């Protein structure tokens, strides 16, 4: 089921309803809550602050919290087509709905899947399915998640330092700040999954963690 392209609607937030919000850091999970009361604030210049009152779903003791509408995401998914640089959550595949911005929308060329830049640095190919849209939309999305997704949108092109990768190869990758010889070992339209040096991470081919496409940026720049 691929849905329709259109307008992207971000309805108010409804007192007693089942939203998705962060459960304790913000890049981490996302989890059930209850929106149990409205919070607003106005300031003398004009400038309005919406808060909200949740309550977190199946607990073992109650566990109330004051959050934004940016830390919070609609229960259902949207009804139409997400475009790059939506702030979603999407269901990862431990198996939760994280934190993310679409960086491919639903195309023949990756079988209509998101690709998702997850704020974690995880990336994944998610069906329509398995996204939701985060309640409030942001101007500048990377002053939410880092410094790549803002030169990924903001500074956006089709033509983009991107590896060209055989099942097979080599090339210096970086894994938690360390640079490592890394092997292909699956292909995934634009996603390549790397064995380091047991120890395997999809890595999106157009990214400053795999060596030659470093290079390539810093030749070209």
């Amino acid at each position: 089921e691929v849905p329709p392209p259109g307008e992207i609607v971000r309805p108010p937030i409804q007192l007693g309803e089942t939203y998705y919000a962060v459960k304790n850091k913000a890049i981490a999970s996302w989890v059930s809550i209850k929106v149990i009361e409205f919070t607003e604030s106005t300031a003398i210049n004009g400038n309005t602050m919406k808060s909200y009152k949740i309550r977190y779903l199946n607990t073992p003791y109650q566990m109330i919290k004051t959050v934004t509408a940016k830390h919070i995401a609609y229960f259902e998914p949207p009804p139409v087509r997400l475009t790059i640089g939506t702030r979603v959550i999407a269901y990862f595949d431990q198996s939760a709905f994280y934190p993310g911005i679409i960086a491919e929308p639903l195309k023949q060329a990756n079988r209509y899947r998101y690709l998702i830049f997850y704020d974690d640095g995880y990336t994944q190919y998610v069906p329509h399915r398995d996204v939701r849209l985060v309640c409030q939309a942001s101007e500048k999305v990377w002053e939410d998640v880092r410094d790549f997704i803002q030169k990924y949108v903001e500074k956006y092109s089709v033509d983009r330092p991107m590896v060209q990768c055989t099942r097979g190869q080599s090339m210096t990758t970086e894994s938690n700040g360390t640079w490592l010889y890394a092997r292909v070992i699956d292909i995934d339209c634009s996603l390549v999954l790397m064995q380091f040096e047991n120890h395997t991470e999809w890595i999106y081919r157009g990214s400053l963690r795999l060596g030659p496409v470093f290079r390539e940026t810093q030749n070209n720049m």
